[PDB]
């Protein structure tokens, strides 16, 4: 009776994950909604060329990237061997030597925090373009070796999986939310309560909509993305790193000869969920200009996902002023693959009580209007 | 004016029937996954029901009836893909036995209802002469006047008549609360919809956000699967309705295509999934009395949430203590059927004409303590 | 010109990996025909409990099996690791303990001039249900702890791209043949020939549409099979073993909690690309029947595949009688996942004359018929 | 009596004329991956084609116009479903210089050919009125005859008639062999296929088959991808097709959906597989005239290989030398407007009835040595 997490995705996943670790009962409910934003998620791992450059860094981007390292080998001896993780670096691309230049200082200032970023490296044009064949051969490019990809369903997968094996369940439903005596209740489908200690909200998009049921006013909205998967006949691309032109788009390669292209960001858009003519567009053009080798490559699939956009870049994490026994976790945005599992170790400690690592004060949610 | 709270085949009709006399009409419908009007077979025949309660097949049987006006009145609007058709139903049982007490119920209903045309008890092999499908050693009870219709379609078709009358649309979970004992609508983010009267047909959904008001609502989801099927170059648009008696059925379309009975899971909850067991016993059913749907392609199976009631009888009124605040909702697996002539009983209430069947009967409950 | 392979199933695909590696410039087409058998295989590798007591099929059938250890580490060593292989044992029921003592006989006898089996250990009731919990509980069982699966989708593509980066090329394209002065020539889309010293028809169900243009009667028609994939939300499946029933239908899991179901075997069925009511049914009555438990899993997908089925069990391999240049892999029928990888080696070294590491009259094609 | 090879546009017209003659017509189509008229957009409207050939634009007009007898003549025998619509075509150009030059052309080729209508020069938006998404300052010109059809159910129709009037219909892939003079058909099985006639429309491929009787057959295929959009709630039964005379165009169906212009991608063979490069210039030409498509939803890609020959004229007539042999070919990027007409002109061959066309400029070649 000790936890009930709402929503299942990367960041519910790792809250339950680390809370089996603890010993509590977690019962973890997720509906699974069409566009799902950890199902489309294209799976960077690499914070250090990041452009936001607020205090966020030094609490979730840096210290989530650092956690990788340890969560990949504590589930990798647990059974679970198919993340589609992989530590093969990154490209950083700009347009002009100048913009390069000052994007290179921002990576360096923040390698010192950071050492798994290896040793960032100046290439020349063409350099690129021998790690990333598709790419120009008139492309300069910042090479981080510490970058890394990973399939965002897979690891998720995987939490629950180890969650699950010691004393945790998982169901399919919708559930919703009452506001009784101060404190927060969930009422299942048939409308009884379910017995919690405590609640955790990690709804994603959606969360915004049953905890308006409780007189708050949740700032995550839904930023829909359309990101394409293409495929390379009989190519090997399990070497291959990752590309970031800084431009709002950006593109991965997988083991089976897969190549995945930057998304949209399609703000106000609510929950559409539909492949547009613009939308993929728009990707097609930003892919292959960079990387014309492209061109002949199959369109196997388009993915669509809706981002937990919150009213600021930063998320939303921890215990809700004035309402007891309730925690909600969101807001990551579009860097959810990379924060989600810290930011659900931060949660794990949130509802157990463990002493703060960081100062979530920065993260914390409204209460109630009233 | 009104504010319409879920848009299925309930929620769609009360705006169709609300917007077309002027008031100025503001739908916002969340679409759940598993709306049920969505996975909706499309059967329309209540005469075989072996489900007995007078309150409840009063509004089957006339729901039914209503379909004479309802296509005509979409007919004459520029909607004519509805997928209805008076196609006739052939009612099957194993036993002899158990036929013989099914044509017997069947005529006791039919006293009031010369709309089921002239049953005939069909002799081994008469059914199979309709439905090829069939088993020729089937004998069966063929009632002409058994319609079916693509419910989906219907609704879709009811939404685009009331947006050409000056009624809206939009995507959103919204919620209800007390404010001077009348209901208040906010919206995601919180503020108030101003609405002059509310009517609330979230269907199964609808006991989460009526509980706020201290309401105890008793409707909660049954999910149902339900499979699709394809035959490649056959005409079906001349098939009947199949009703074998045994929870499960099936029925065609024009476009070559056959739908089999549905599962019926209590305490599933909204549990948006395809499971094994569930397509395997609608498998087996079809198959059993239907053997020449073998090689059929399957082309896709949907899912849908039942607002199954705790009584058969629907949910239809305003709410007592509660001012500017109207229900509909119980509609269970008869929805298609009794959902449009629901709406215009539902549009009735919020405009104030006297009720063309009394309500007393499936009126809300007030809130509790 | 060295050599030209049409079809790249598991057949080509393995004769590709093996001949690229010597050197030979291999030239690869594949039009990828939908029904294709390596994409819908089940990936079951475990031979001992076969029925079928055929000496010329079967020696290749175990044979194959075998090779499965060289082959992962091979491939391993060269970048691809996700092949979908593990060797977690196997399960073969039966309903009566009568036939069941018949299989523990047949089973033993083989399993003692193979180690690679492991040590094969009677089961009582309620102990295969132990590994595989959807099972019934009042199950008898056979445990082969030597039986393995696979992707057989991911381990074909996997060589493709080991070949490919030994210089092998892979295109999208039907091709046909013709019979030139007594030698064979393969005509591509332009219908002019294709320059090529050998070739190799690895084209499966469609070998006797092209073959019969050079007046051979090849006896391998395609048997339509529909199997089942199923998904358990949140359970751990990487050490659930395959399960026999040795009633023509089967079923293993992999690591995603994913669970794919005995496939249907329909003679006659042409290249009939359906998903069919009645085959479905017939594989969940099978599915469900010896594990309940599977009751209430997801139905994700349900592939078909046209099984290269020939006259005789025993496969087609060898070099065209009183035809120059053309040699001819087919007839793997329902192991071919099994003999496929193997098979191509065999291939690979009859095109380059070495020496057969098994005598291949047994399996040779027939020649032209006047 | 006949054998046909390949069912396509071509095949298809073919039995279509020849069932009503009386002749015995044996039908085998292997349906390859890629199949032309399964991808074929579906315009018609040969006055405004840029490609001025007289050897191969008097059989695109006279073809076009055989539409109209084609359709009643289906119409007229139970086949309704021809996603035939003589909806109008609008013609685009860069600049007003080229969209001169080119309504010069149009009005030259209307003197004996009034299926067209009367021709008008719209300017600054009207093309817009006629169809929403395009941009509104294109200045374009209205061909009030210009039509569009779904070549997918063209044939089938076309088919379905033949096979009511004694055709038969198989699925196999077959060769050719010279057996003393005569052309042969082999089944995959080996044995013969008695033929007093085979016609060979088997596209693309026909190259393949052809090359077994040491024949050189200058046809090869042209790969070319087409995108299909879907406007949610949209009418579009009335909208005309589009023609920016750009290698590129767009037309629409009922079933408010959008297709747009194909790819024509050279030396790709049987590349049956949609690539990403070809929907970007698809994509970018389509949007590009018509910004109006940028929120439709994306349901479908088709890929097809035209039968493009060397000369953009077709090949028809009978084999050179061999005896009992006829060949169809050649129909490259036109085939669903000339393909109907042209397999009128194969059925006239085979039987003996004079030209109506010169075939001496269309013949095929004999075998070489
Ligand atoms: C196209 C795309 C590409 C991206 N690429 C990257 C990338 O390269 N790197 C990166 O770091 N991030 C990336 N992101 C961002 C990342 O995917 C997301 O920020 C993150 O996965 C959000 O996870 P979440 O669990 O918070 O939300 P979700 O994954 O949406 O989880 C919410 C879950 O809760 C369920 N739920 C909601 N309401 C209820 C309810 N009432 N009852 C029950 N269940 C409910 C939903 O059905 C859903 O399953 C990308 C996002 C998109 C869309
Ligand atoms: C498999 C199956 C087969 C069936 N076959 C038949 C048949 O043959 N004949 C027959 O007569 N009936 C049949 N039915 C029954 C019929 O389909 C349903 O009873 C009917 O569709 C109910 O309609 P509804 O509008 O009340 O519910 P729904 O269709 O579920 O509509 C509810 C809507 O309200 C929305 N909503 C919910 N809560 C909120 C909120 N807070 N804010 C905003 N929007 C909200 C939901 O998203 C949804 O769109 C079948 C049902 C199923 C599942
Ligand atoms: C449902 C199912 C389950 C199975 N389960 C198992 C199992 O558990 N274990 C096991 O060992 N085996 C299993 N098999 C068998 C195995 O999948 C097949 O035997 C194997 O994939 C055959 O490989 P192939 O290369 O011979 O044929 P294919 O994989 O079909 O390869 C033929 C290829 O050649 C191409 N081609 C053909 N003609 C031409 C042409 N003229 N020009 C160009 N390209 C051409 C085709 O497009 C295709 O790409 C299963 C098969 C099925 C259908
Ligand atoms: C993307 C695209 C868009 C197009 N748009 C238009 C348009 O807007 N307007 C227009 O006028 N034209 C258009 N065309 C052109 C038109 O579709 C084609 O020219 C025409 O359909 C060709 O038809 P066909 O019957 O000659 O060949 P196909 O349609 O390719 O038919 C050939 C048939 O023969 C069979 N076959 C071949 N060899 C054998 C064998 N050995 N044994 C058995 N069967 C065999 C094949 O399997 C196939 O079924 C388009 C073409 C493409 C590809």
């Amino acid at each position: 009776m000790r936890v009930l997490i709402i929503g299942a995705g990367i960041l519910g996943a790792s809250a339950a994950y680390h809370l089996a670790r603890l010993g509590a009962q977690v019962e973890i409910i997720d509906q699974n909604h069409p566009g799902k934003a950890t199902l489309a998620g294209a799976g960077v791992v690499c914070p250090w060329a990041t452009e936001a450059d607020d205090p966020d860094w030094y609490l979730l981007y840096a210290r989530g990237a650092r956690y990788y390292g340890t969560l990949i080998e504590e589930l990798r001896g647990q059974g679970e061997t198919e993340l589609g993780y992989s530590r093969v670096g990154a490209l950083v691309l700009a347009e002009d030597r100048a913009r390069l230049d000052t994007i290179e200082g921002r990576i360096s200032r923040r390698i010192k925090d950071a050492p798994e970023a290896g040793t960032v490296r100046r290439l020349g044009a063409g350099e690129a373009k021998r790690l990333f064949p598709p790419l120009r051969d008139d492309l300069e490019a910042i090479h981080i070796p510490g970058g890394a990809r990973v399939d965002g369903r897979l690891l998720a997968a995987s939490m629950l999986r180890v969650a699950i094996s010691s004393g945790a369940t998982l169901r399919n439903d919708y559930v919703s939310l009452r506001l009784n005596d101060g404190r927060a209740e969930c009422l299942g489908s048939d409308g009884r309560p379910i017995p919690a200690d405590e609640i955790i909200v990690t709804a994603g998009a959606w969360a915004a909509q049953i905890l308006a049921l409780l007189g708050l006013r949740h700032p995550v909205v839904p930023q829909k993305g359309q990101i394409i998967h293409l495929h390379l006949p009989g190519v090997a691309t399990s070497g291959w790193p990752v590309v970031l032109p800084m431009n709002s788009y950006y593109m991965l390669a997988f083991d089976d000869s897969r190549v995945v292209v930057g998304a949209t960001r399609e703000d106000g858009s609510g929950f559409d969920y539909r492949v547009t003519a613009r939308g993929q567009l728009e990707v097609l053009q930003a892919g292959l200009g960079i990387a014309p080798g492209l061109a002949d490559a199959t369109h196997i699939e388009t993915r669509v996902g809706f981002r937990p956009a919150g009213s600021a870049m930063r998320p939303i994490l921890g215990r809700v002023p004035q309402i007891a026994g309730l925690t909600i976790g969101n807001g990551l945005g579009a860097s959810g693959l990379t924060v989600g599992p810290f930011a659900g170790h931060l949660l794990a400690g949130v509802v157990m009580g463990e002493p703060a690592e960081v100062p979530l004060e920065r993260y914390s949610p409204t209460g109630p209007e009233a």
